[PDB]
């Protein structure tokens, strides 16, 4: 109950395939100010499963490599909104997309990281411009965006 803006009439299989992650931030600096920051995390790909969960492939930087994850996040009753098991509750919130081009989501715990998600290596303008306006609410302090050469590389090099 603070991010407030959520996707109306979301189609979670619709999501499906490839994204980069144009653009982050979050609520803390410590959250995304290293390499190996916990909440830095480089979106690959979004698998919706048969039952609507949303199994996730990403990378990021530990122990000085760029390691490969896979996470689930389980559906609720709102279908613009997911769990991710860790040792404390952490929910997902599709905060707006349009399936073929950008996809802007949180996550939060207050600890607070959004993305924006593209579907190609090239700079948005415009999905930047609503991810700006959909965070100009909340309390932001770091936010990071990555170039065309970058987001084809491992963890953004
Ligand atoms: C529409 C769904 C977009 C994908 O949302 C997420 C992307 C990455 C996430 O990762 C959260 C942190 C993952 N852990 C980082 C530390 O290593 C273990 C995995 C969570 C949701």
């Amino acid at each position: 109950l603070i991010v407030t803006q959520t996707m109306k009439g979301l189609d979670i299989q619709k999501v499906a395939g490839t994204w980069y992650s144009l653009a982050m931030a979050a609520s803390d600096i410590s959250l995304l100010d290293a390499q190996s920051a916990p909440l830095r995390v480089y979106v690959e790909e979004l698998k919706p499963t048969p039952e609507g969960d949303l199994e996730i492939l990403l990378q990021k930087w530990e122990n000085g490599e760029c390691a490969q994850k896979k996470i689930i996040a389980e559906k609720t009753k709102i279908p613009a909104v997911f769990k991710i098991d860790a040792l404390n509750e952490n929910k997902v919130l599709v905060l707006d997309t349009d399936y073929k081009k950008y996809l802007l989501f949180c996550m939060e715990n207050q600890s607070l990281a959004c993305q924006c998600l593209v579907r190609t290596p090239e700079v948005d303008d415009e999905a930047l411009e609503k991810f700006d306006k959909a965070l100009k609410a909340l309390p932001m302090h770091i936010r990071l965006s990555f170039n065309p050469t970058q987001l084809e590389e491992q963890c953004h090099i």
